[PDB]
């Protein structure tokens, strides 16, 4: 219990109020309430902005100064940003407080403390009662019940066998493990047979309470907590929605769990192809692919679904936002898909915070909006561990019931089919605390902090880029708008000169406009997509605005090697693009390290420092090649290779044309089960049907799904695979990743259906 | 670091050795090694038997006394039971040790310490070096690498978003949650992109090391760590094995994950029916159901598989051991099924320790045996959290490659299909520590401790039962052999009089013999099944040996209510049977509480204590019925109801006859997906096809699977459901559980396929 | 919480049982259970006959002496004369206790503590659980509910006017009166 006391000047002579406050602080310490005494509102504001738990605020001001009134109101608002229901006591002389009494005072003051005419013991008792009341409502239901049950230490005669961690403390290695992970983790692993807490699979007790709380917080009709991640969540949604006699509309930018759901359901997929830009960044699906006529055309043209052209599709999935932070206008997507489907699934695995900041308005699934009765059913999956605060494997399913809704009894079958009978309650507790953390003022405050950090990094990088350009030097630039317009006053700013409040408040500063060249998605409609500020992509020089390489540049693979050497691991990477994640776990000013690392890379690149000094791990791959070679020598070698081979055109060819479909993904997988598959080298792939999905990095989305033909000799897909293989052969230590292939003696092998 | 010093009398005058040992202890304390000095080998043995970590043992004896030599050898053997590689220093006068030097001495002594002619500093340095060497090899690979990486605190720019728990410490509730679960749990949640540790799904790095270690420890060719429990493990095995064009042989005593695998694969199942006894305990499948002719007959008689009589079945699953501790002779089962199948899956979810105690020899899958080349492929699934020491959702897949084996590339597809892309590494670490805990001497020692505790409980209960019977009173009796025979000397003992060593050593003391009446499995072959000692069933009086009820008895539901009131929750329960689990997390002498609780129940039952005083929660269900009623009044009411209705015959009728099969489980589930299902009351179930499985408790195994007909008016299955419903109506607060039903206003509803 | 340990001679050599009991007492003190260690049943009887609250009894005897068995039974009966449901733990070597196991033993023993082969931490945890179970049933209903409610200190807006004794602490004579009679008397006047 900690009480914060902030008073400036209550009496004309300081000693009276100081002695009264000292007596109160002594009485509070005698009841085990720690006290922090602060004499200035700016100091109190600084104290509050440190993530220190405050159980009660007692403040007093001059009471005749409007400036101190404004400062006190600011202090209380700041306190309630992240500590929402902390009691506030007004310390004041009685007459001064009574003449200032009004509705606005009572909006922020919970109790009165007549510090100059009341015993410190009475005030201390009231403060303690208020603190206890505040603490009793602080925790979310599941976490509260788990903590309450954790004090039980009796041997139950049932599983789990470790019995609250006792089993581990019987060998020395078990004792080390038990001491490392701590007792409370094992004492919450209690099984699903303790009625005090409830059961997750039955959605009873504290688990039912937590799911209702999460549905309220995230704006869903029903919510389901999942302990198998968004992979499991996607599987259960797809299992509840489609059947092998169904046609489904699949975002080609789909996670592999979507293809797993296709395999497990046997549905026949039709694909909407997303757009691409000159950097190899996958962009949004254009509205021309979601229109009812486009979907009917796709169904009529598909070899497997052409006998189902009269059948309404049972399910559609759109990934929003994308891996590179492109956010759809979900309202417009829903309106477009409403003309063809009754079920829309938004895979928002990376997009869980979007509801809690106004910058994302209309660009997510569970919007605060008036809902009509003819809406489609909407599903949203959040990976709570990705960009929210939860342990790995924690996930949510959010449902908004509309047309052709699935009731609880039917949905529970799929839910159980992809779950476990013994969930780990720590994962569910992390889900519950994440939902609580986004609840109320705190979600807005946390999203604001992350967005502001990302904006500071973007503006600093843009400023440095302009400085180096003015000195006719190269540098990295952030991937966002070059110029932003203030919609109120009409004034234009360079991005690095724009006021931070404008960038934090105005959505149009992040919308992809068709007239702008920065995003590179040609023919995108206006007010369709938007850039997520906290997914920061930086661009290495070398790519022209027209789509062709420049005379010189710095490939991103070398910068990635540098960052890995310094511990920074980017989320995504193309030839010239590096993506950095700003999360709610970042601390303020941390991006200075990133800027410093990029500057030191530029220094060593301009100096052509030998790779042995700077990047010994790169040398250790091929010491005969990279030995006696400098940083800029390797960079120019890579850029010359890129200029000669132009793999970006290969990527565009491979992803603009869809492969020929021979069978459903389920049929292809059942070929694997029947042992009718073989490993085929890339040079022999012509005419072969892939047994599993091929996902090259870049662009990180599947080029081929299971049951799709590789194509003839001139197929762009085999060509792209060959290009990646050639790059791997030419540059050891900078090898591309390609899911769905086996690399034997540096050569690519693909599992294919035997003819 | 703790060193144990055990010396008795090294010199004719005690002061010399005492002063030398004091100097050594001082020098050891100066290097931060804690020392425990013990003057007697029995005291040292007692110290070792307390689960205290000992890093080094320094001992000395008389060196001319053979009794002290035997005692010292016993002490070292006891120490290495659970602390296997702890260094042992011999403290001795040089000449005495040298004259006693031989191979047998060096088998247990690692180093010499000439305590009377060497500086204490030199010996202390050598002891410290030995302790460091021992500590450096103590942890298993994955746990060691995770602990080593946990010291890193830098902000990675990738998921998970909480970034080692930093994200939680930004709201007060998050801070409470973070402090409760501790920092190390969040700092190990690092994602699959840290190459220092490796990746679970790629089986690389420390994860590959841990899986190889587990395969060695559990005697498998390959092992897979699973974070979705045995449900997930069963799903991936079944997905890798069968296809919708396949016929499979399914143990009717199957977990619901087996039916989920059937739904997800579309295979056509044929069932082997297990046996039952008079207590409603499900027993083993008899050999007459596994013969090739029996399987061919089942295939030819099945409505769905009768067009596949020439097709070899692709998969079989047997649950071993069963829920009530019946263990198959797995060697004989494998020999029987080898004549019909190439893949046998042993679902050993409750049976993970069996390899590590000789009492279970030949009664588990991965046996230490000479393996021929014509064996079938064997799968075994262990739920490491059930009866081993692991967190919930931890599981293993063990494979022994034989006929029609599945190579790694093909199996990995199913493995990924039922996994998540973001596993929680704490679960894998718990799997690794569980495997390490069963490794070497420690697995034998831990299984021995659990078995001895269960035997002590069984013998004490049998003795009390005999005492009460001699006083012509009733009591509970353990479900095991009444008389055991010593195979060496031929001597017979009553079970409560048998030597504990005989029961712990001789397997035949637990084998179900056809001539014995205790197990009640009529016509069981000899040396076919065996009782697991640590799954202790107790029998309430009331059931005759012939199969019919006696004139009086105590129903087990009331005893279960009593135990629940005292916190004990049994694993399984029938009309007269209560099952208690003894796990490796139990402490010695804990079963005294169970005995005390049963005795106090008997006292209150004989005294007819009013239910308000003893069981207020029972009264709170139906205060108008249970008010003003005693314990024995309720017991006799329940027994009269059982005598009148005889639900055991209903259970026997329902489970001896299989329901008519109308479609595969996948077809029935796809009816759910197509919304062609409805909730049907029990009285209207005639002719209806169940959409999901119906699992009544008792007997806790499915009575109907998905796609099976309920039957006509005289169907035993509808009759059994009606019996359970009638019991629930007559006795509020003692309601049976039935998975697959909905209970609306106390009435049973079953989801059925629309006709 | 106070635990009474009464053991006389469990092993042929005293040091083994003494060291085991010392370890158990240390583990009990680390969980805030005060321990009284007594080596003779007559001394334990004298201790019990002093009106001192005992929350748990842990005892061990020779286990082959019928006289010590009679003395231990007398000690437990004396303890339960005025402290009726105090848990009784038997400290013993496992084999000796198991050969002496019968109905008459279980009539007076609630739990077993294999002091020579069990960790002192496990036994201490079980002792603490037993003590908490015993303490939770000790008070009669009205007294228990009054004590539970007495922690509330909020100003109700109803009578009695003194409001848990706060009203008395406003004059010096009232403060003397309030300190004399104590706070809990006024906080139960609700």
């Amino acid at each position: 219990m900690r009480a914060l006391i902030v008073y400036t000047e209550l009496t004309d002579k300081d000693s009276v109020i100081s002695h009264a406050v000292a007596r109160l602080a002594s009485e509070l310490n005698d009841e085990h309430v720690e006290t922090v005494i602060i004499r200035d509102f700016e100091d109190g504001l600084a104290y509050i902005r440190s993530n220190t738990s405050i159980d009660c605020l007692l403040y007093g001001r001059d009471m005749s100064d409007r400036d101190e009134q404004i400062q006190a109101h600011r202090l209380i608002t700041q306190l309630h940003r992240r500590q929402e229901d902390v009691p506030v006591f007004l310390l004041s002389d009685r007459e001064e407080a009574l003449v200032a009494f009004d509705r606005n005072m009572m909006e922020q003051v919970d109790e009165f403390a007549w510090i100059l005419e009341d015993s410190a013991d009475f005030i201390a008792g009231r403060v303690l009662a208020a603190i206890q009341r505040y603490r009793s409502q602080l925790l979310p239901p599941l976490m509260k019940s788990l903590i309450k049950y954790s004090d039980v230490h009796e041997y139950s005669w049932a599983a789990p066998g470790h019995q609250g961690g006792v089993g581990f403390t019987k060998t020395p290695a078990g004792r080390i493990y038990h001491d490392f992970f701590g007792e409370n983790l094992f004492r919450t692993d209690i099984g699903i047979e303790r009625v005090a807490v409830g059961s997750l699979l039955d959605h009873t007790g504290a688990f039912g309470e937590c799911e209702k709380n999460a549905a309220r917080i995230f704006g869903a009709d029903q919510s389901y907590s999942v302990v198998v991640g968004t992979s499991g969540s996607n599987r259960t949604i797809m299992q509840a929605c489609m059947t092998d006699d169904d046609v489904v509309v699949i975002d080609r930018n789909c996670h592999k769990s979507i293809e797993q759901g296709l395999i497990l359901t046997g549905a026949k997929p039709v694909y909407m192809i997303p757009s691409r830009n000159r950097y190899g960044i996958i962009g949004p699906i254009y509205p021309k692919e979601m229109t009812p006529d486009a979907i009917k055309f796709k169904i009529a043209a598909n070899p497997l679904t052409k006998g189902k052209v009269k059948q309404k599709p049972a399910y559609s999935v759109v990934t929003n936002c994308t891996y590179d932070g492109v956010c759809y206008n979900a309202r417009k997507v829903q309106d477009l898909l409403d003309g063809s489907l009754d079920r829309i699934h938004f895979d928002e695995a990376w997009y869980g915070y979007a509801r809690f900041n106004p910058l994302y308005r209309n660009h997510f699934a569970m919007r605060d909006e008036e809902r009509t009765e003819n809406e489609p059913t909407i599903f949203a999956t959040h990976s709570t561990h990705k960009l929210l605060n939860a342990l790995s494997q924690a996930s949510f399913i959010h449902v908004r019931n509309g047309r052709n809704a699935i009731d609880f009894n039917r949905f529970n079958q799929a839910y159980l089919m992809h779950s476990t009978t013994s969930p780990l309650y720590a994962i569910c507790a992390s889900n519950d605390i994440a939902a609580d953390m986004m609840d109320g003022n705190s979600g807005r405050s946390l999203t604001d902090e992350v967005i502001r950090e990302s904006i500071d990094f973007r503006q600093s990088l843009a400023y440095l880029y302009k400085e180096f350009l003015n000195d006719d030097e190269w540098f990295f630039k952030p991937w966002n708008q070059e110029m932003v317009k203030d919609p109120a006053t009409g004034k234009r700013y360079a991005f690095e000169d724009a006021p931070v409040e404008l960038l934090m408040r105005e959505q149009s500063c992040w919308v992809m406009h068709p007239e702008d060249k920065w995003h590179g998605f040609n023919d995108i409609p206006d007010n369709w997509a938007m850039l997520d500020p906290i997914k920061v992509s930086i661009l290495a020089p070398g790519m022209g605005d027209d789509g062709k390489l420049l005379d010189t540049g710095v490939p991103a693979a070398l910068v990635t090697a540098w960052l890995n050497h310094y511990g920074i691991v980017p989320t995504r990477t193309t030839d010239f693009q590096i993506m950095f994640l700003f999360s709610m776990g970042i601390t303020k000013g941390k991006w200075g390290t990133l800027v410093n690392t990029l500057l030191s890379f530029k220094r060593h690149y301009d100096n052509n420092t030998a790779l042995k000094k700077v990047l010994p791990e790169v040398v250790a791959s091929a010491p005969e090649i990279y030995g006696e070679m400098g940083l800029r020598d390797l960079g120019d070698k890579m850029f010359a290779y890129l200029q000669k081979n132009n793999p970006g055109a290969r990527l565009n060819q491979a992803y603009s044309q869809l492969p020929q479909v021979m069978m459903t993904p389920r049929d292809a997988y059942q070929q694997i089960v029947a042992n009718r598959v073989e490993a085929v080298p890339v040079d022999q792939l012509m005419g072969r049907v892939a047994a599993n999905s091929i996902i090259p990095y870049p662009p990180g989305i599947p080029m081929l799904l299971s049951g799709e033909n590789f194509g003839d000799e001139n197929s762009p897909h085999i060509h792209y695979l060959r290009s990646l293989q050639a790059w791997d052969s030419e540059f050891p230590g900078f090898e591309h990743e390609t899911e769905g292939t086996e690399i034997i003696d540096g050569q690519y092998y693909v599992m294919c259906v035997k003819t």
